[PDB]
Protein backbone atom coordinates (compact mmCIF):
# COMPACT_ATOMS: atom_id res chain seq x y z
CA UNK A 1 0.00 0.00 0.00
CA UNK A 2 1.90 3.02 1.33
CA UNK A 3 5.64 3.64 1.28
CA UNK A 4 7.48 4.19 4.57
CA UNK A 5 8.92 7.72 4.98
CA UNK A 6 12.57 8.58 5.68
CA UNK A 7 13.83 10.79 8.53
CA UNK A 8 17.28 12.38 9.00
CA UNK A 9 18.77 13.94 12.15
CA UNK A 10 21.20 16.89 12.03
CA UNK A 11 22.40 19.06 14.91
CA UNK A 12 25.40 20.74 16.51
CA UNK A 13 27.69 18.40 18.47
CA UNK A 14 26.50 17.40 21.97
CA UNK A 15 22.92 18.46 21.21
CA UNK A 16 21.88 14.86 21.88
CA UNK A 17 20.80 13.70 18.42
CA UNK A 18 22.57 10.36 18.94
CA UNK A 19 21.07 10.07 22.43
CA UNK A 20 17.64 11.07 21.11
CA UNK A 21 18.00 8.47 18.38
CA UNK A 22 18.87 5.89 21.05
CA UNK A 23 15.80 6.90 23.06
CA UNK A 24 13.52 6.41 20.05
CA UNK A 25 15.45 3.19 19.38
CA UNK A 26 14.80 1.96 22.93
CA UNK A 27 13.14 -1.45 23.15
CA UNK A 28 9.48 -1.22 24.09
CA UNK A 29 8.17 -3.39 26.89
CA UNK A 30 4.60 -4.44 26.06
CA UNK A 31 5.02 -3.59 19.55
CA UNK A 32 8.76 -4.12 19.16
CA UNK A 33 10.32 -5.21 15.89
CA UNK A 34 12.78 -2.34 15.64
CA UNK A 35 15.78 -3.44 13.59
CA UNK A 36 19.19 -1.88 13.12
CA UNK A 37 19.99 -1.81 9.41
CA UNK A 38 22.97 -0.60 7.42
CA UNK A 39 23.16 3.18 7.54
CA UNK A 40 19.66 3.31 9.01
CA UNK A 41 17.27 1.92 11.63
CA UNK A 42 13.64 0.97 10.98
CA UNK A 43 10.63 1.30 13.28
CA UNK A 44 7.47 -0.71 12.53
CA UNK A 45 4.24 1.28 12.83
CA UNK A 46 3.02 -0.77 15.82
CA UNK A 47 6.10 0.18 17.84
CA UNK A 48 5.43 3.83 17.01
CA UNK A 49 1.81 3.38 18.11
CA UNK A 50 3.12 2.01 21.38
CA UNK A 51 5.36 5.07 21.70
CA UNK A 52 2.73 7.54 20.46
CA UNK A 53 -0.04 6.28 22.76
CA UNK A 54 -0.13 9.34 25.03
CA UNK A 55 -0.50 11.62 22.00
CA UNK A 56 -4.09 10.41 21.84
CA UNK A 57 -4.74 12.96 24.60
CA UNK A 58 -4.12 15.93 22.30
CA UNK A 59 -4.19 14.83 18.67
CA UNK A 60 -5.92 12.57 16.16
CA UNK A 61 -3.81 9.51 15.40
CA UNK A 62 -3.35 8.04 11.93
CA UNK A 63 -1.22 4.96 11.18
CA UNK A 64 -1.40 4.42 7.42
CA UNK A 65 2.31 3.88 6.68
CA UNK A 66 4.06 0.57 7.51
CA UNK A 67 6.92 2.22 9.40
CA UNK A 68 9.43 5.01 9.93
CA UNK A 69 13.00 4.85 8.62
CA UNK A 70 15.70 7.06 10.14
CA UNK A 71 19.36 7.44 9.14
CA UNK A 72 21.93 6.43 11.77
CA UNK A 73 25.06 7.57 9.94
CA UNK A 74 26.70 10.75 11.31
CA UNK A 75 27.08 13.67 8.92
CA UNK A 76 24.96 14.58 5.91
CA UNK A 77 24.73 11.32 3.93
CA UNK A 78 20.99 11.97 3.51
CA UNK A 79 21.91 14.77 1.10
CA UNK A 80 24.47 12.89 -0.99
CA UNK A 81 22.02 12.74 -3.91
CA UNK A 82 20.80 15.63 -6.10
CA UNK A 83 18.15 17.92 -4.57
CA UNK A 84 15.47 16.85 -7.04
CA UNK A 85 16.22 13.21 -6.21
CA UNK A 86 16.66 14.29 -2.58
CA UNK A 87 13.09 13.42 -1.63
CA UNK A 88 14.09 9.78 -2.00
CA UNK A 89 16.86 9.92 0.61
CA UNK A 90 15.17 12.12 3.22
CA UNK A 91 11.44 12.89 3.43
CA UNK A 92 11.72 14.89 6.66
CA UNK A 93 14.68 16.27 8.60
CA UNK A 94 15.09 16.63 12.35
CA UNK A 95 17.11 19.66 13.44
CA UNK A 96 18.17 19.15 17.04
CA UNK A 97 18.63 22.32 19.08
CA UNK A 98 19.80 22.41 22.69
CA UNK A 99 17.26 24.56 24.53
CA UNK A 100 20.08 25.60 26.85
CA UNK A 101 22.60 26.68 24.21
CA UNK A 102 20.12 27.86 21.61
CA UNK A 103 21.53 28.41 18.13
CA UNK A 104 25.10 27.31 17.42
CA UNK A 105 27.47 27.41 14.43
CA UNK A 106 26.75 23.89 13.16
CA UNK A 107 23.06 24.65 13.66
CA UNK A 108 23.23 27.68 11.36
CA UNK A 109 25.29 25.64 8.89
CA UNK A 110 22.63 22.91 8.91
CA UNK A 111 19.90 25.53 8.50
CA UNK A 112 21.61 27.02 5.45
CA UNK A 113 22.12 23.50 4.09
CA UNK A 114 18.41 22.80 4.46
CA UNK A 115 17.49 26.08 2.77
CA UNK A 116 19.77 25.31 -0.17
CA UNK A 117 18.42 21.76 -0.24
CA UNK A 118 14.80 22.97 -0.20
CA UNK A 119 14.15 20.08 2.21
CA UNK A 120 11.28 20.17 4.75
CA UNK A 121 12.23 19.84 8.42
CA UNK A 122 11.13 20.14 12.04
CA UNK A 123 13.20 21.25 15.02
CA UNK A 124 13.49 19.28 18.25
CA UNK A 125 14.17 21.41 21.33
CA UNK A 126 16.22 18.89 23.30
CA UNK A 127 17.46 18.96 26.93
CA UNK A 128 14.25 20.44 28.37
CA UNK A 129 14.67 18.27 31.47
CA UNK A 130 17.75 20.34 32.30
CA UNK A 131 15.54 23.35 33.01
CA UNK A 132 15.95 24.22 36.69
CA UNK A 133 13.96 22.00 39.06
CA UNK A 134 12.21 20.24 36.17
CA UNK A 135 10.05 17.38 37.40
CA UNK A 136 10.17 14.61 34.83
CA UNK A 137 7.52 12.11 33.78
CA UNK A 138 9.25 9.40 31.68
CA UNK A 139 8.08 9.23 28.05
CA UNK A 140 5.23 11.67 28.69
CA UNK A 141 3.77 14.04 26.11
CA UNK A 142 5.23 17.56 26.22
CA UNK A 143 2.05 19.53 26.91
CA UNK A 144 1.03 17.26 29.80
CA UNK A 145 4.41 17.41 31.54
CA UNK A 146 4.57 21.16 30.91
CA UNK A 147 1.19 21.54 32.56
CA UNK A 148 2.59 19.44 35.39
CA UNK A 149 5.55 21.78 35.97
CA UNK A 150 5.85 24.71 38.38
CA UNK A 151 5.37 28.31 37.21
CA UNK A 152 9.09 29.06 37.56
CA UNK A 153 9.98 26.19 35.24
CA UNK A 154 7.38 27.32 32.69
CA UNK A 155 8.84 30.83 32.82
CA UNK A 156 12.42 29.63 32.29
CA UNK A 157 11.28 27.49 29.38
CA UNK A 158 9.33 30.39 27.94
CA UNK A 159 12.34 32.69 28.19
CA UNK A 160 14.76 30.29 26.52
CA UNK A 161 12.21 29.24 23.89
CA UNK A 162 11.41 32.87 23.08
CA UNK A 163 15.13 33.57 22.73
CA UNK A 164 15.64 30.62 20.36
CA UNK A 165 12.56 31.61 18.35
CA UNK A 166 14.18 35.04 18.03
CA UNK A 167 17.48 33.51 16.90
CA UNK A 168 15.61 31.51 14.25
CA UNK A 169 13.89 34.73 13.21
CA UNK A 170 17.38 36.17 12.73
CA UNK A 171 18.14 33.41 10.19
CA UNK A 172 14.97 34.52 8.42
CA UNK A 173 12.81 31.49 9.18
CA UNK A 174 9.66 31.83 11.28
CA UNK A 175 9.20 29.25 14.03
CA UNK A 176 6.27 27.99 16.10
CA UNK A 177 5.36 25.05 18.35
CA UNK A 178 3.96 22.22 16.25
CA UNK A 179 0.39 22.38 17.56
CA UNK A 180 0.32 26.19 17.51
CA UNK A 181 1.61 26.52 13.94
CA UNK A 182 -1.02 27.27 11.29
CA UNK A 183 0.97 26.61 8.10
CA UNK A 184 3.92 24.23 7.80
CA UNK A 185 5.20 26.02 4.69
CA UNK A 186 5.63 29.45 6.29
CA UNK A 187 6.46 28.37 9.85
CA UNK A 188 8.89 25.66 10.93
CA UNK A 189 7.50 23.48 13.74
CA UNK A 190 9.18 23.18 17.13
CA UNK A 191 8.67 20.14 19.34
CA UNK A 192 10.27 20.38 22.80
CA UNK A 193 12.09 17.14 23.60
CA UNK A 194 14.07 15.37 26.30
CA UNK A 195 16.23 12.52 25.03
CA UNK A 196 16.89 11.32 28.58
CA UNK A 197 13.33 11.34 29.95
CA UNK A 198 11.65 10.63 26.63
CA UNK A 199 9.38 13.64 27.02
CA UNK A 200 8.36 15.21 23.73
CA UNK A 201 9.42 12.08 21.84
CA UNK A 202 5.78 11.03 21.37
CA UNK A 203 5.08 14.54 20.07
CA UNK A 204 8.05 14.29 17.71
CA UNK A 205 7.08 10.88 16.32
CA UNK A 206 3.43 11.93 15.96
CA UNK A 207 4.52 15.07 14.12
CA UNK A 208 6.72 13.04 11.79
CA UNK A 209 3.80 10.71 11.07
CA UNK A 210 1.46 13.65 10.48
CA UNK A 211 3.71 15.57 8.11
CA UNK A 212 4.93 12.49 6.24
CA UNK A 213 1.51 10.86 5.88
CA UNK A 214 -0.44 13.97 4.92
CA UNK A 215 2.10 15.96 2.91
CA UNK A 216 4.12 13.02 1.61
CA UNK A 217 1.15 10.69 0.89
CA UNK A 218 1.56 12.36 -2.44
CA UNK A 219 5.30 11.78 -2.27
CA UNK A 220 5.29 8.19 -1.00
CA UNK A 221 3.42 5.64 -3.11
CA UNK A 222 4.27 2.10 -4.17
CA UNK A 223 6.19 1.71 -7.43
CA UNK A 224 7.15 -1.49 -9.22
CA UNK A 225 10.21 0.19 -10.65
CA UNK A 226 13.09 0.14 -8.16
CA UNK A 227 13.92 3.32 -6.23
CA UNK A 228 17.25 3.39 -4.38
CA UNK A 229 20.16 5.74 -3.67
CA UNK A 230 23.76 5.01 -2.60
CA UNK A 231 24.63 6.47 0.81
CA UNK A 232 28.15 5.08 0.80
CA UNK A 233 30.79 3.03 -0.95
CA UNK A 234 32.69 0.99 1.61
CA UNK A 235 35.24 -1.81 1.51
CA UNK A 236 34.29 -4.84 3.58
CA UNK A 237 36.57 -7.84 4.03
CA UNK A 238 35.34 -11.00 2.31
CA UNK A 239 33.33 -8.96 -0.18
CA UNK A 240 35.77 -6.32 -1.37
CA UNK A 241 33.96 -3.16 -2.41
CA UNK A 242 30.33 -3.01 -1.31
CA UNK A 243 27.70 -0.28 -1.52
CA UNK A 244 25.55 0.85 1.40
CA UNK A 245 22.27 1.98 -0.13
CA UNK A 246 18.84 3.15 1.01
CA UNK A 247 16.06 1.34 -0.83
CA UNK A 248 13.23 3.88 -0.82
CA UNK A 249 10.90 1.83 -3.01
CA UNK A 250 10.59 -1.56 -4.70
CA UNK A 251 12.14 -5.00 -4.28
CA UNK A 252 15.80 -5.92 -4.68
CA UNK A 253 16.78 -9.55 -5.19
CA UNK A 254 20.05 -11.48 -5.46
CA UNK A 255 21.15 -12.10 -9.03
CA UNK A 256 19.45 -8.91 -10.20
CA UNK A 257 21.09 -6.93 -13.00
CA UNK A 258 21.80 -3.40 -11.81
CA UNK A 259 23.25 -0.24 -13.33
CA UNK A 260 24.75 2.59 -11.26
CA UNK A 261 26.70 5.84 -11.77
CA UNK A 262 30.51 5.69 -11.76
CA UNK A 263 33.34 8.24 -11.97
CA UNK A 264 34.85 7.01 -15.23
CA UNK A 265 31.61 5.61 -16.62
CA UNK A 266 28.37 3.74 -15.90
CA UNK A 267 28.77 0.49 -13.97
CA UNK A 268 26.76 -2.64 -14.75
CA UNK A 269 26.84 -5.64 -12.42
CA UNK A 270 24.81 -8.48 -10.94
CA UNK A 271 24.03 -8.60 -7.22
CA UNK A 272 26.06 -11.35 -5.57
CA UNK A 273 24.67 -10.70 -2.09
CA UNK A 274 22.18 -8.62 -0.10
CA UNK A 275 23.37 -8.00 3.45
CA UNK A 276 21.88 -6.62 6.67
CA UNK A 277 23.41 -6.30 10.16
CA UNK A 278 22.95 -9.13 12.66
CA UNK A 279 21.80 -8.12 16.19
CA UNK A 280 22.52 -11.36 18.07
CA UNK A 281 26.05 -11.40 19.49
CA UNK A 282 26.33 -15.18 19.25
CA UNK A 283 25.19 -15.21 15.62
CA UNK A 284 27.20 -12.05 14.86
CA UNK A 285 30.25 -13.94 16.07
CA UNK A 286 29.97 -16.48 13.24
CA UNK A 287 29.17 -13.81 10.66
CA UNK A 288 28.72 -10.04 10.93
CA UNK A 289 25.95 -10.06 8.34
CA UNK A 290 22.69 -11.71 7.36
CA UNK A 291 22.05 -12.65 3.74
CA UNK A 292 18.76 -11.90 2.04
CA UNK A 293 17.78 -13.50 -1.26
CA UNK A 294 15.15 -10.78 -1.44
CA UNK A 295 14.81 -7.38 0.24
CA UNK A 296 11.82 -5.02 0.36
CA UNK A 297 11.59 -1.25 0.76
CA UNK A 298 11.98 0.67 2.80
CA UNK A 299 15.31 -0.30 4.35
CA UNK A 300 19.05 0.32 4.36
CA UNK A 301 20.97 -2.58 2.83
CA UNK A 302 24.55 -3.44 1.90
CA UNK A 303 24.94 -4.68 -1.67
CA UNK A 304 27.79 -6.99 -2.62
CA UNK A 305 28.61 -7.21 -6.32
CA UNK A 306 31.41 -6.94 -8.89
CA UNK A 307 33.10 -3.70 -9.99
CA UNK A 308 31.68 -1.64 -7.12
CA UNK A 309 34.88 0.37 -6.52
CA UNK A 310 34.15 2.94 -9.24
CA UNK A 311 30.74 3.67 -7.71
CA UNK A 312 29.86 7.24 -6.74
CA UNK A 313 28.01 8.15 -3.54
CA UNK A 314 24.59 9.76 -3.94
CA UNK A 315 23.96 8.03 -7.25
CA UNK A 316 20.62 6.36 -7.93
CA UNK A 317 20.56 2.63 -8.69
CA UNK A 318 18.45 1.11 -11.47
CA UNK A 319 17.39 -2.49 -12.11
CA UNK A 320 16.93 -3.63 -15.70
CA UNK A 321 13.91 -5.91 -15.80
CA UNK A 322 12.95 -7.85 -18.92
CA UNK A 323 11.90 -5.66 -21.89
CA UNK A 324 14.21 -2.94 -20.52
CA UNK A 325 17.37 -1.77 -22.29
CA UNK A 326 20.43 -1.87 -20.03
CA UNK A 327 22.36 0.70 -22.09
CA UNK A 328 19.49 3.19 -22.10
CA UNK A 329 19.31 2.68 -18.34
CA UNK A 330 23.05 3.37 -18.07
CA UNK A 331 22.52 6.71 -19.79
CA UNK A 332 19.54 7.30 -17.48
CA UNK A 333 21.49 6.73 -14.25
CA UNK A 334 24.47 8.68 -15.61
CA UNK A 335 22.24 11.64 -16.50
CA UNK A 336 22.80 13.47 -13.19
CA UNK A 337 26.59 13.22 -13.36
CA UNK A 338 26.65 14.10 -17.06
CA UNK A 339 24.28 16.98 -16.35
CA UNK A 340 26.73 18.38 -13.81
CA UNK A 341 29.75 17.57 -15.99
CA UNK A 342 28.45 19.51 -18.99
CA UNK A 343 28.30 22.71 -16.92
CA UNK A 344 32.09 22.41 -16.73
CA UNK A 345 34.13 23.08 -19.87
CA UNK A 346 37.04 20.71 -20.55
CA UNK A 347 38.21 23.43 -22.93
CA UNK A 348 38.72 26.82 -21.29
CA UNK A 349 40.10 28.60 -18.23
CA UNK A 350 38.61 27.24 -15.00
CA UNK A 351 39.27 25.95 -11.50
CA UNK A 352 39.42 22.28 -10.47
CA UNK A 353 36.78 20.89 -8.09
CA UNK A 354 36.68 17.58 -6.23
CA UNK A 355 33.88 16.25 -4.05
CA UNK A 356 32.88 13.14 -2.13
CA UNK A 357 29.28 12.96 -3.31
CA UNK A 358 27.01 14.18 -6.12
CA UNK A 359 25.06 16.48 -3.79
CA UNK A 360 28.16 18.14 -2.38
CA UNK A 361 29.51 18.61 -5.90
CA UNK A 362 26.16 20.10 -6.91
CA UNK A 363 26.25 22.59 -4.04
CA UNK A 364 29.85 23.44 -4.90
CA UNK A 365 29.12 24.08 -8.58
CA UNK A 366 26.07 26.12 -7.60
CA UNK A 367 28.25 28.28 -5.34
CA UNK A 368 30.87 28.76 -8.05
CA UNK A 369 28.19 29.57 -10.62
CA UNK A 370 26.87 32.21 -8.23
CA UNK A 371 30.37 33.60 -7.67
CA UNK A 372 30.91 33.31 -11.45
CA UNK A 373 34.12 31.28 -11.17
CA UNK A 374 34.51 28.96 -14.21
CA UNK A 375 35.34 25.27 -13.78
CA UNK A 376 37.45 23.30 -16.26
CA UNK A 377 37.23 19.88 -14.58
CA UNK A 378 35.15 17.92 -12.07
CA UNK A 379 36.53 15.45 -9.53
CA UNK A 380 34.98 12.60 -7.55
CA UNK A 381 36.64 10.52 -4.85
CA UNK A 382 40.19 10.80 -3.39
CA UNK A 383 42.46 13.51 -4.82
CA UNK A 384 45.43 12.26 -6.84
CA UNK A 385 48.48 13.92 -8.39
CA UNK A 386 46.88 13.94 -11.85
CA UNK A 387 43.90 15.88 -10.50
CA UNK A 388 46.38 18.48 -9.27
CA UNK A 389 48.08 18.44 -12.69
CA UNK A 390 44.76 19.49 -14.19
CA UNK A 391 45.02 22.68 -12.15
CA UNK A 392 48.75 22.90 -12.88
CA UNK A 393 47.95 23.45 -16.56
CA UNK A 394 46.11 26.65 -15.62
CA UNK A 395 49.25 28.11 -13.99
CA UNK A 396 50.84 29.42 -17.20
CA UNK A 397 47.87 31.50 -18.35
CA UNK A 398 46.05 32.18 -15.08
CA UNK A 399 47.67 31.79 -11.62
CA UNK A 400 44.44 32.76 -9.82
CA UNK A 401 42.38 29.93 -11.35
CA UNK A 402 45.05 27.34 -10.57
CA UNK A 403 43.33 26.19 -7.37
CA UNK A 404 41.53 23.08 -6.12
CA UNK A 405 38.19 23.21 -4.31
CA UNK A 406 37.81 19.92 -2.46
CA UNK A 407 35.00 18.91 -0.11
CA UNK A 408 35.09 15.87 2.19
CA UNK A 409 37.82 14.29 0.10
CA UNK A 410 41.08 12.58 1.06
CA UNK A 411 44.27 13.95 -0.47
CA UNK A 412 47.24 11.69 -1.19
CA UNK A 413 50.51 12.66 0.49
CA UNK A 414 52.19 12.55 -2.93
CA UNK A 415 49.48 14.84 -4.26
CA UNK A 416 49.89 17.07 -1.21
CA UNK A 417 53.63 17.40 -1.78
CA UNK A 418 53.19 17.94 -5.52
CA UNK A 419 50.68 20.73 -4.94
CA UNK A 420 52.94 22.15 -2.23
CA UNK A 421 55.95 22.36 -4.56
CA UNK A 422 53.99 23.39 -7.67
CA UNK A 423 52.28 26.21 -5.80
CA UNK A 424 48.73 25.02 -6.43
CA UNK A 425 46.14 25.97 -3.81
CA UNK A 426 44.08 23.19 -2.23
CA UNK A 427 40.94 23.95 -0.22
CA UNK A 428 39.63 21.08 1.90
CA UNK A 429 36.88 21.34 4.51
CA UNK A 430 34.66 19.03 6.56
CA UNK A 431 31.95 21.65 6.18
CA UNK A 432 31.04 22.84 2.69
CA UNK A 433 30.50 26.43 3.88
CA UNK A 434 33.89 26.56 5.61
CA UNK A 435 35.41 26.00 2.18
CA UNK A 436 33.26 28.81 0.78
CA UNK A 437 34.41 31.25 3.45
CA UNK A 438 38.08 30.31 3.16
CA UNK A 439 37.88 30.47 -0.64
CA UNK A 440 36.25 33.90 -0.74
CA UNK A 441 38.81 34.99 1.84
CA UNK A 442 41.54 33.75 -0.52
CA UNK A 443 40.05 35.58 -3.50
CA UNK A 444 39.80 38.80 -1.50
CA UNK A 445 43.30 38.32 -0.07
CA UNK A 446 44.67 37.92 -3.59
CA UNK A 447 42.56 40.91 -4.64
CA UNK A 448 43.73 43.10 -1.74
N1 LIG B 1 19.60 15.95 30.44
C1 LIG B 1 19.68 15.65 29.12
N2 LIG B 1 20.89 15.33 28.60
C2 LIG B 1 21.02 15.03 27.29
C3 LIG B 1 19.83 15.05 26.43
N3 LIG B 1 20.25 14.71 25.20
C4 LIG B 1 21.59 14.49 25.26
N4 LIG B 1 22.05 14.68 26.51
C5 LIG B 1 23.45 14.54 26.99
O1 LIG B 1 24.40 15.09 26.07
C6 LIG B 1 25.57 14.28 26.04
C7 LIG B 1 26.08 14.16 24.61
O2 LIG B 1 24.96 14.02 23.75
P1 LIG B 1 25.13 13.26 22.34
O3 LIG B 1 23.98 12.31 22.10
O4 LIG B 1 26.44 12.53 22.27
O5 LIG B 1 25.07 14.48 21.29
P2 LIG B 1 25.31 14.20 19.73
O6 LIG B 1 26.66 13.56 19.53
O7 LIG B 1 25.23 15.50 18.97
O8 LIG B 1 24.23 13.26 19.25
C8 LIG B 1 25.19 12.91 26.58
O9 LIG B 1 26.11 12.50 27.60
C9 LIG B 1 23.80 13.07 27.14
O10 LIG B 1 23.75 12.69 28.52
C10 LIG B 1 18.54 15.41 27.07
O11 LIG B 1 17.48 15.45 26.42
N5 LIG B 1 18.55 15.69 28.38
MG1 LIG C 1 26.56 11.79 17.64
Amino acid sequence: DLRSPICCILGHVDTGKTKLLDKIRQTNVQAGGITQQIGATYFPIDAIKAKTKVMAEYEKQTFDVPGLLVIDTPGHESFSNLRSRGSSLCNIAILVIDIMHGLEQQTIESIKLLRDRKAPFVVALNKIDRLYDWKAIPNNSFRDSFAKQSRAVQEEFQSRYSKIQLELAEQGLNSELYFQNKNMSKYVSIVPTSAVTGEGVPDLLWLLLELTQKRMSKQLMYLSHVEATILEVKVVEGFGTTIDVILSNGYLREGDRIVLCGMNGPIVTNIRALLTPQPLRELRLKSEYVHHKEVKAALGVKIAANDLEKAVSGSRLLVVGPEDDEDELMDDVMDDLTGLLDSVDTTGKGVVVQASTLGSLEALLDFLKDMKIPVMSIGLGPVYKRDVMKASTMLEKAPEYAVMLCFDVKVDKEAEQYAEQEGIKIFNADVIYHLFDSFTAYQEKLLE
